[PDB]
């Protein structure tokens, strides 16, 4: 009888409020009267307000029933907070410290703040008769909210996909108008539109029927999927019918007043898709921003042919293209190709705004063409000098992808430009030697080159290549030796004297600065702690010197233990990521991470200039340059933070520090997320917070648009603007939902009031800022009318205060 | 504007497959083919197909709707595993390591192993069509369970708590034949019992309604709670009546058959409760043992009389107890009082068999007495010397409380008692003086003494109080003076001479060294580690060595993030309160704990024969005499804890020491539990756990004497029982449930066979020892015929296997 020499282990043990409820639960028959008293109960809640008849059945049927003897416990003082209650049947009293205060009956509810989140109990509900409780957990509740506004969104995404006049919106376009859809129930009976009306609504069937009248006489019956008001949407029309309801039937439906509001003009964005996708086919036209092809595509005459029309035949035509139909293009007698739908030709004419436009243009049927002239191009440039703006753009392009250069103003940014000089390289010639002192920054014009060290190559670089930009903020050997490897390579270059022209210490000191940081591969054990500069209760973040280089540091520590108890260990390594990838003047640059058996690190560049929630407090209410200057740095972070799929979801003064320059640096992304989609979750800073996260039916991006107007309203007014006074935070989000927004009588600056109404506009798509323009009707507000965005992010400004001496808050390896 | 200068901190962020099911769930309707199917398919699941109709019923409604496109993701390898699901239409393919297995449709049913435990995904089902599923997680099925189980046996229990027949029962006895309640239906026109049937069956409704016929003549109706059938369980009679059920009706049921398993013959149960009671009023029987009692009980002579009748007038009687009515006592024409019901008399003849019956008692009214005559006492005594065998037995009483002397045989026990010698003292008598080394132990006969040391006092002593058994083991100086503060105080002594002529070296040895460890205050600096004796994974097992005194000790170190991480907060100080209170010669005695920021500690005694997993495989299959030892000394550790309400949840050889003398040492108690009515949670070793806790409707202290029937099968079979071969968790499971039991062919042993399948019972009412009597059943089981209890905790029995030298698993302040 052999035995296993194996070994075997145990499987090992695991709310408390959750463990007492599942005692009194049992199951009912949800009845008429049931329903009707839940119903009306919700529709008191500080959460369920809002929500449609529906939605609120829906939450109905979710409810458990409850059953008590007198005398039980139900909650209790000091437990952690998870069901919300509706009261049946009998009467409960509420003791609070132990000392009985209320009664309540049939109809009246209790814990309502377990549901928006886990927290502490005030009272302790007891039953004082038979009586009986319908109830619901925190988790259901969000959950089903999740899935109902959730569902609501991707249905109403995949009615936009088939509706063919939203087929030339972008990825991003369509998902901003799929949150413009209406819900709208119908009856039998009730005509949905009728004939002759000058309807501006497009109607969508999610399920149901209905028939089609044209003068009084039955045409067809509509089934779940059909759809109209198309043209209503980009025209004033009539209703060519009259549509009714023939069974209970449901619409998502969307109208042009908010499209106009979310979208713009729906022509115009389209024909600007439209435009830009072909005028990106061009090697030229790629190297235009945004804003230049959408001018091109607002100001391209557009033009319908007949077939066998001679479009072109050698006015001032530069560009061509084709949006319906066909034509065929000829040199003297050759055809060189046939255009089809989309496809452009203009190039060399383009490039060369004097040359004589030697080809014709033919068309092969009735055809749509759209035409650029060179006025066109020329306002689209702000230039006569066609082929010099272009060139001067296309270096522009160049420059603007790279930290150095990117953030300069645009005066600074063009003197630059027009500062280069060309050389021309033979074959085998070092353009750079390793080992020299460079004085030069190049841009690769024409032709290819090898980057080599000691022998070895590393890399090749071709046409608008750039390298050795290094060499304009140190003088430092070269690490690498440029070679010319192809027949006559041509390079633009600028000399480090020009750039020390051009650039002002303050942007000259932040590079420096900043570049550096890379240089130095920092190890734990080089670092010696100065002192302690903050205290997270997380962990610890340290003043550091490094030995070798003297540069100085912050190093957060992180314990394990706390990650780990709070189940954080998904979140740290998303922390990291993020922490890792921000390049921007206004966040905190991250320099490298260090693991360990007991904490994790972040080592991080220090900032010298104290939090900005102590320098308001220094300023005491900021005047409009001041907080323009605030707002304005926070906006850029922001910004760029969205342009990444980023909501960072914790804005306030006390996560902005200030640097020794005294403009401003975003620190503390552990409430940050990389944003796919809708999200769910209950993340921030209660007065910070915006009604929609608080709300859980979907947020995004548009959060931290809100919490900006939190921001300007204590700078400019002082408090708060919600719930200022509260600790208790049911109150603060009570404040947040339904609160009065009021500005005080000291406050004499209308389009400050006026921002920050609109940043605090409760519904997203009234808020500004959260249309498809985005940041761009924040900066063109006239609150920002005297303002130099250009300056800001160039260091060109006076900061409001920029402080004499340190100051911190010192009173007041892959991540697993 | 004045700002708030506090901080406010923000809300942070918080299954993974519980988030995909969440996107797919909706609501549905539950028709009459839904209900049947579901019904269907869990009568086939492992867990389900015990449960009768109404608690599938229950389960049915839980289950929720899902519905998937084609190619849609369901479950994946590798993913913890939390839903059951059976298909209701569609197909559903099964990839086994990403390449195709099964192909599953309406009817069939996946993912059984994660309702049993959390567990590893085996496949990855995928949905071809458009298909649905109907799911249910293990939480809600969990607590599903545990709720039906539950609140059945409380409703059942409140039913024998309203059955006038059980109200002598002790709380005990009432939860045992709980569990034998059965649960009856009963249609409109069913006859639920028959007049002049010979029944064994009471009846209680819990719902419903049911006529009474008296010879075809209905008499009245039945309502919820009315029962009937008493009688039948003491007597054979015949039905006094035809009860009809009127409505749709449920009967909760118990049968003799089951009663006389479970309990005994109730009337004998019942009538040693009233004895015990009455007898226990006394201050002689409260000292006799429960069997003592209850033989007196079993035997006592019972008489009815007629009111002013006289029962004793100056036979044998000593002792008498009023059962029903009253009766007057008598000193010759004096009455000195009246007995009514459970009052009793007798104190001085008890005490003096010589004596004269000088008393004179009559009853008053019509009355049952109980008499308890010389013979009777000399039967229960085993001894005609009544006074002699009462003296005895009080010392025996005093002495079988301490540690010292409880685990001596009987024999060594009877000839140390029948060595106590008796001294008398004045007042003022130095008993004891502190600083002189003792060589006695002494017993309070008369009288009391005071505790003092070095002047002031700390305690005072009376009758039956002990002190100064130290002296019987070690030479010392005594601690305290004992001083007689009494006039005339007598106490038993016995000297250390007698002692050590009665207990034999191993005994002692174990005596010595175990009391020593209390002395010895032991910080952790005191402590140097000489190496490593064991590795639970949750840290590690240091033999460590104390400086000033040179015992040696075990010191487990349990690190902190161990504990965080599993949320076992709420358990680890649960088993350090278990681990310190258990003082068994078989159990490891703790001796304290430490706390420190990175890990907790338990010192305990060192253990030096290795682990009892490694002793059977050197024994190779046990004979009886070594199997009965091993199991033996298991039963009295686990019957040890069964008497404190602990249950120990992980009973295998491997968490059984041995220690150098080859006696058994139970250690790791983080399975264990103090058991406050039913436990749910599914904890332990597979291999070893019972069916009870696997199927998830309630278990108790049962569970560990069914591990006692898998360690007894591997000890003289070899192999488990149940799943042997098996890796695959489920499918040991399902051979614990539903697998058949057999025994090779070598095994000759007709009562070994006997007891392995009665303690291998899968119903725990029929399961060896866990009725009424308890281990008795099992220390009487025939397979024990032949073996000494006395001896094995005593130490007199020669072990299985004695180790040559030290041997370790080597190759192989509150807690907050
Ligand atoms: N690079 C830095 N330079 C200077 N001070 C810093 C730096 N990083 C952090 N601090 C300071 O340290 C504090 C704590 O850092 P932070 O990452 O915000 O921790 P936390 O866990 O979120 N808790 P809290 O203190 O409420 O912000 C900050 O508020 C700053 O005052
Ligand atoms: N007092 C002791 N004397 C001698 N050996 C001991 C003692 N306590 C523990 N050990 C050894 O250390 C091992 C680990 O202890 P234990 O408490 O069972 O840890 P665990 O966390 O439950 N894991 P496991 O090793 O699977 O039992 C035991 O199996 C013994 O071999
Ligand atoms: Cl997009
Ligand atoms: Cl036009
Ligand atoms: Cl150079
Ligand atoms: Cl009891
Ligand atoms: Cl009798
Ligand atoms: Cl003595
Ligand atoms: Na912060
Ligand atoms: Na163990």
């Amino acid at each position: 009888g052999m035995r296993c020499n194996e070994k075997k282990k145990a499987i090992f043990s695991n709310s408390g409020e959750d463990t007492l409820m599942e005692d009194h639960l049992q199951l009912r028959e949800k009845l008429s009267e049931d329903i009707e008293m839940i119903k009306a109960s919700l529709k008191n809640n500080l959460v369920c307000s809002t929500l449609n008849d529906n939605e609120i059945l829906t939450l109905s049927n979710y409810m458990q029933f409850f059953v008590f003897k007198g005398g039980d416990l139900v909650i209790k003082q000091g437990e952690k907070g998870s069901y919300f209650f509706i009261i049946n049947s009998g009467k409960f009293d509420v003791y609070v410290n132990d000392k009985k205060v209320k009664s309540m009956g049939k109809g009246s509810s209790f814990g309502e703040a377990a549901l928006i989140h886990n927290t502490q109990r005030s009272a302790t509900i007891m039953a004082e008769t038979d009586g009986t409780l319908w109830g619901v957990q925190r988790s259901t509740f969000r959950a089903t909210l999740k899935q109902l506004s959730n569902r609501n969104f991707n249905e109403n995404r995949s009615f936009i996909d088939s509706v063919s006049v939203f087929d030339m919106l972008t990825e991003a376009q369509k998902n901003m108008i799929t949150n413009a859809c209406v819900i709208q129930m119908f009856k039998p009976g009730e005509t949905i539109v009728k004939q002759g009306d000058y309807g501006d609504v497009l109607f969508i069937l999610k399920e149901g029927k209905a028939t089609v009248f044209i003068n009084d006489k039955e045409i067809r019956v509509l089934n779940k999927g059909s759809y109209f008001g198309e043209r209503a949407l980009l025209y004033d029309e009539p209703r060519s019918a009259t549509i009714i309801a023939k069974e209970p039937t449901a619409c998502a439906s969307i109208c042009r007043k908010l499209l106009n509001i979310v979208l713009g003009n729906l022509q115009v964005v389209l024909f600007r898709n439209i435009m830009t996708e072909a005028l990106q086919q061009s090697e030229i036209f790629r190297q235009f921003s945004a804003e230049q092809l959408n001018d091109l595509a607002d100001t391209a005459i557009v033009r319908d042919y007949p077939a066998n029309y001679h479009i072109l035949h050698k006015k001032s035509v530069k560009y061509l293209i084709v949006l319906e139909g066909k034509v065929e293009l000829f040199l003297d007698d050759e055809s060189i190709g046939i255009l089809t739908r989309g496809k452009s030709f203009g190039d060399q004419y383009v490039l060369n705004q004097k040359q004589k436009f030697r080809h014709t243009v033919k068309s092969l049927d009735v055809c749509k063409i759209a035409l650029i002239t060179e006025s066109c191009l020329a306002d689209c440039l702000g230039d006569n000098n066609i082929d010099a703006s272009i060139d001067h753009n296309n270096k522009k392009s160049i420059i603007k992808k790279m930290y150095i250069f990117r953030y300069l103003s645009e005066q600074q940014c063009n003197l630059l430009i027009e500062a280069f000089r060309t050389t021309r390289y033979e074959e085998g010639d070092y353009i750079i030697q390793e080992g020299e002192v460079g004085s030069r920054f190049y841009i690769i014009k024409n032709g290819e080159v090898e980057v080599t060290k000691n022998g070895k190559r590393l890399r090749t670089l071709g046409k608008n290549d750039y390298f050795g930009e290094r060499a304009l903020l140190y003088d430092e050997p070269r690490t690498a030796s440029i070679i010319s490897k192809a027949t006559s390579v041509e390079c633009w270059f600028v000399d480090k004297s020009v750039f020390l022209q051009i650039i002002q210490g303050p942007m000259l000191t932040h590079l420096e600065e900043r570049i550096k940081m890379q240089d130095t591969k920092v190890e734990m054990h080089e670092l010696e702690t100065e002192r302690i500069i903050g205290r997270g209760t997380f962990g610890t973040v340290k003043l550091v010197h490094h030995k070798p280089t003297q540069i100085r540091y912050a190093l957060k520590c992180v314990s394990k233990r706390s990650i780990i108890s709070l189940n954080q260990q998904n979140n740290i390594k998303l922390e990291r990521e993020i922490t890792a990838e921000n390049d921007h003047p206004f966040i905190i640059r991250l320099v490298r991470t260090f693991k360990d058996s007991n904490c994790f690190y972040f080592l991080t560049e220090l900032v010298t200039g104290g939090e900005l929630y102590d320098a308001i407090r220094k300023l005491g209410l900021l005047s409009k340059p001041q907080a323009q200057f605030y707002l304005g740095s926070i906006i850029l972070a922001i910004e760029y933070l969205h342009e990444r799929n980023i909501v960072y979801r914790d804005l306030k003064p006390e996560n902005i520090l200030l640097d020794k320059q005294g403009y401003v640096k975003l620190i503390d992304f552990g409430c940050a997320k990389k944003i796919q989609g809708r999200a769910y979750t209950l993340v921030g800073t209660p007065h910070y917070m915006a009604p929609e996260v608080i709300l859980g039916k979907g947020y995004g991006c548009t959060v931290d648009i809100w919490a900006l107007g939190v921001c300007l309203y204590e700078f400019i007014c002082g408090p708060l603007p919600f719930g200022n006074d509260q600790e208790d935070q049911l109150e603060i989000f009570r404040d947040i939902l339904t609160g009065q927004l009021t500005f005080p009588d000291y406050v004499s600056d209308q389009d400050s009031i006026n921002l920050m109404k609109r940043l605090l506009c409760r519904l997203p798509q009234g808020r500004i800022g959260c249309s498809i323009n985005g940041f761009k009707d924040i900066k063109e507000h006239a609150f920002f009318g005297n303002f130099n965005w250009d300056k800001l992010a160039g260091r060109l400004l006076e900061p409001p205060l920029v402080s004499k001496g340190e100051t911190y808050a010192e009173d007041i390896d892959s991540w697993d």
